């Protein structure tokens, strides 16, 4: 029961599985891994791809002979075990370089560099199969207030996009950018720091349909809002073109847990608006697995995050087939929730004395929500008490 | 020193002042006010206008008789005291009708009434002047995940929307609206959350260019986030049609501070930020006088909130102009931010092997950006020891 | 399955399924229930008992004559039902006297009432069968700094706990008093605002054996803070008095939803500590049916407070039954915790070089916690998955 | 103006201005210092002292000659110089062998280890002149409910530090310990998260007089709460050995800004309450100069601590002795606060029909109390526009 296969497109950035465990106050707790192991190991856990950051799969500043030696072994993996690469990012926050920003760093010539980085990666990720080219600038921000002009990083960080919508439009590329929001950390304050100012601030891009969201369950949740909601709003806008699936138990420093910990119910609200939407891109985890864990429960961690995925799908499932459920959705209006409102149009809604003078509000306000019902109708699905 | 006036453009709802102090554990501490006395008052202590709630300046379920007097006490106080109303609002939250939301209400009927409610204030508003109509969705959203479809909710809350624009297009009125964010309370999530939300929903709508934002400080602390950082967001968009001022202590209830109050350092770098984007709109207090309060500590705390802004102003003010402030901001290169990061385009920036092959990544690393300088310039401003 | 009996201990406060649904934004949306008629309900859906202020069971200002009506009716309610009293409380926040507090008020007379108000209500819970009298001081705090001077007022706090336990002994009374903890709201921040300080606080009481706590899982997650690791604090300080259960979805207002809604997995830990630790209290429901819901509604969603007790039970006894998660317990060193460190003593563990200068270091840090494989066993069993 | 020297007790820990830079996603951008070094430079700023975890002044794993040459060098400086070690401390959790704690750590080998490092650099401590020793149980916690039993982890905690207390006891030493809160990070909720849990532990230690805390500012507000006030609560009950002071921008990671950044207010009323307290002990910043800084924006962010506290501290005594903020306190009933509510006793309050049957509750609930006029004298004072 449960076991996930690759039909079911689960895929873990390198530096999940691979992260050593040094945290801001400890050092490294596991072994680099190498990338080839990851591969293997997580085919055989029933994994469908991997993602990558550049300096995740190649050292940085590696010479030219040693780049092509990391790729080359990492595709002769891929190839072996069918794994795919669907996605794939740039590191624009670990080197020094990066202190103030890539995109958005007050230095010009930094700016250049990260863009050339980035450029570099564009590149590789198309060649290994990448749809998805995401973009996180943890970097992007400020600890106070005069060291970054908010309105001109934002003309900097479109500047950046621009150009490498340009570029990629260039050579023809058939890949999409994915920004993924943070609000906090490792800046005091991250730039686009929500889906919703992600999803704005693209709107004003010039070519707008190149770019959506790579939202991540913690992130947002690091602000206290509603991830369902927000992948909701995403969803809504046709912008859900990734997804990063992993806990957070709480506001607080991102702990990247494996998923289905941290906030349960919203795992759950989760799965169930991805499957009835239809998402039909990765299931890709971006968790850390604790650093008191050795590589047995690195792995362990791994196949929690797919498990936990597959033991949702099967509860939202069944509460939506309900027919229990079915009817408790009724009683509580949510298929009047589909009705427009006025689609008789802005005259006929002047001219209705229903709509007002004639409407009985207490009558209206005495009736329930139900939605109390229904809401426990969905924890006894999800706990298997139906 | 520090003595607001109506050139200062400082305005109060008539339900700040008027708050009779009832909370969710407490019976009000204070008696109604009567919007005449408030306009009084308002005009005594140097603001330029005030604002209202349709519910406010009319009691719900008032005859049009009752109405018209009302509006006719109003409107006398107004001319007498040269008050403005520059901004109005509907009350879609008191009412148990409201109890599932206005326009995305699960209830048809529920959405119908909500929008003639909505147009028959929006015609009040435009008689009086506003040329801001704000919505704020108050009880818009949930408690839990199966009561509220959001992407549905948010096809709702567009058809909504969009009838407004239809009718002040129709009519020929010279108003726009403004979204009001808010993540919680009195609904566990509430749509629209942050300011980003509401920008990206915006895009959206039929008619973008007849809506904007009402950022309020307290509601983007209520997520943790930077409110000069949204403001600054809204102000590169062209959105900030209009704000509310007040003061949050954190991550909790909606406090509505007097201004200044909560975040201390982000009242300043409102103001910086306000003065030097030359906002023009309405200085306008959303606040709330603590319910300690008699009607002496209202006035004082109505008073408090102009005070801070005009001592913050000149703080800010300078700040900016001291020379040593303009030299620390080219030290921490704000100037180099300014300047494009590749006006000469993609294929230049790809040739160039300044920006890669032969960037001196340590060196450009090694150089500090001597934000700490700047923002001890900061303090010491703000704090008048300079 | 899952059906509460008299036998599970559950009880729920008056003002809980009586709420009528004020917000600090919106008008009531149910009517008044007569505390009869709750007591009849409750008793039908298998609790043990009820709760009440003061306030609840005889309106403010009854005359004597009145209260002993309202006395009269709840006890023979009570009387016909089986429904007990295990607790009772004042309420010293709903009043406008109680404005700036009861115990703390600046003003001396209000603090003065507000013990004799507590008193009055101590000689009633005491015949009603009360064996705790819990005190939650909503409004003991402030907005602003200067407003309340911390140190004196936590002197007229000791004073007024100290007064109330000179009361009880003089009066040979069996009950005892528990401090109920909330971090902020109403006031911008309470005093005692965690289960840890309230415990601290106890320890300088003149008979600090007369008091413990009444912690409640949304106040503690108010401050993100882990309500299973205060809950064993409190436990193991022989303080757990009581226990208000209920519901929380983060950071925000206090929303006191259905216990087992807000942190699922928080609710599965706590019932787990507190079936193993033998707590023999009341499992008491402080929550609030939301506003969107109408009596059938309210009576549901006490149900399903119950209701999600009991499942949770099941499948925390499940887990620490099953012999995989007992080898895991093992794997992770749960027993060798309770081994003590040293009672060998400080010569023996100053003489012992195992301990430092022959200790393999990386030998420890290179075993594996198996944590990850311990929680997803958990994580299964919460969810029917073992 | 403003110019720190050593009669104001200002001290740094090493790992302060000595932090390289690396955070969770990113490399180190600044050199190690020499302690000699920092101790000459904190020296030439005006500090009073330096502290040190063991690990800062001797690498790990240094041999014992290495060892006694680290601390003579450092010795040397301290003696040059007239700087002093008011306070040092343990490092519990760099290493991985803690990557489930020291003294609550499940493995027992752990606990003894970390018994023996701690007890080690306790004589250390003794002879360089602390007469404070923190510990801060950066890993004792947990990221998932059954991994820590937090009743035997506390039970293992008190063992610990009884067993110090043992030790301190028998070799006579005149020095005191202080627990430092925290409620998570680097595990997702620490134990002892809160002053409050802290001081309530101590009261169950063999000898609490050897014990108290070590608050710091950023660490409360991690919670959410009010520093001040917990402040307050530590000294209340004689506990503030020692404090940490830095800034912190709400509920997020530990950022460690400089003093008087982040919640400037609360600074403001910190220093104000140690001022009136008339705490003796150091004045210690537990800071990181954001690693956007070179070394000279280390030394200019450490002396803005120095500078920030100089200035509150000025604007604290201008504040309390303002004849106006003198009467604005009366008004608001500071005076009243400090009377005994009932130093009559029980009997007396019992038959005294002024406090409840002929209690005026009306007229006492409509005087205000002043607290927002005595609030806008407080901001007045600290912008210095009084
Ligand atoms: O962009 C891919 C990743 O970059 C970093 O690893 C971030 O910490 C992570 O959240 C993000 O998803
Ligand atoms: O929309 C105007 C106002 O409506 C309500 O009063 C909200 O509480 C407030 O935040 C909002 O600004
Ligand atoms: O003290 C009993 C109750 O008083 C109030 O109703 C508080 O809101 C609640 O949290 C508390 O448990
Ligand atoms: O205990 C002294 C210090 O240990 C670590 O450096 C902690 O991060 C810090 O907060 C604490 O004060
Ligand atoms: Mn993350
Ligand atoms: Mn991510
Ligand atoms: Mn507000
Ligand atoms: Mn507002
Ligand atoms: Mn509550
Ligand atoms: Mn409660
Ligand atoms: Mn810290
Ligand atoms: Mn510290
Ligand atoms: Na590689
Ligand atoms: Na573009
Ligand atoms: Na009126
Ligand atoms: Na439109
Ligand atoms: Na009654
Ligand atoms: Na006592
Ligand atoms: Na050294
Ligand atoms: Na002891």
């Amino acid at each position: 029961s449960y076991q996930p296969t690759p039909e079911d497109r689960f895929t873990f950035g390198l530096w999940t599985v691979g992260w050593q465990g040094r945290d801001p106050f400890g050092d490294a707790t596991r072994p680099a891994l190498d990338p080839v192991e990851t591969v293997q190991r997580l085919a055989e856990l029933g994994a469908h791809g991997v993602t990558f950051h550049d300096d995740d799969l190649i050292p940085f500043g590696s010479s030219d002979t040693e780049r092509e030696s990391h790729i080359k072994r990492f595709r002769q993996a891929l190839d072996a075990t069918g794994m795919t690469v669907p996605m794939a990012t740039t590191n624009l926050f670990t080197h020094p370089v990066f202190k103030d920003g890539g995109f958005t760093a007050n230095d010009r010539d930094v700016r250049r560099y990260a863009l050339r980085k980035t450029i570099r990666n564009i590149d590789l990720a198309v060649e290994l199969g990448a749809k998805t080219y995401v973009a996180w600038g943890g970097r992007e921000g400020a600890e106070s207030g005069a060291a970054k002009d908010v309105r001109v990083a934002l003309d900097r960080m479109k500047e950046a996009f621009d150009l490498l919508g340009e570029y990629v439009t260039s050579q023809g590329y058939d890949i999409r950018f994915a920004i993924e929001p943070k609000p906090n950390e490792p800046r005091g304050d991250i730039l686009l720091p929500t889906v919703g100012h992600a999803l704005a601030f693209i709107e004003r891009l010039e070519r707008p349909e190149l770019y959506g969201v790579n939202p991540e369950v913690g992130h947002e949740q690091m602000a206290g809002l509603n991830f369902p909601h927000g992948i909701a709003q995403a969803l809504w806008a046709g912008k859900l073109f990734h997804i990063d699936l992993n806990g957070q138990s709480g506001i607080k420093y991102d702990q990247d847990l494996r998923f289905g910990a941290g906030d349960l119910r919203a795992a759950f609200w989760l799965v169930d608006l991805l499957e009835s939407a239809g998402y039909e891109g990765p299931r890709h985890f971006d968790f850390k697995p604790p650093r008191t864990e050795d590589i047995d429960g690195v792995w362990a961690s791994a196949a929690g995050c797919m498990r936990n995925y597959l033991i949702l799908k099967e509860r939202a499932a069944a509460f939506r087939a309900d027919p229990e459920v079915q009817e408790a959705l009724r009683a509580s209006r949510l298929d009047e929730l589909a009705q427009p409102t006025a689609a008789d149009g802005v005259q006929e809604l002047l001219a209705d004395r229903t709509a007002f003078e004639d409407f009985d509000v207490d009558a209206a306000a005495a009736r329930g929500m139900a939605f109390e019902r229904l809401d426990q109708l969905a924890m006894d699905h999800l706990l298997g008490a139906r």
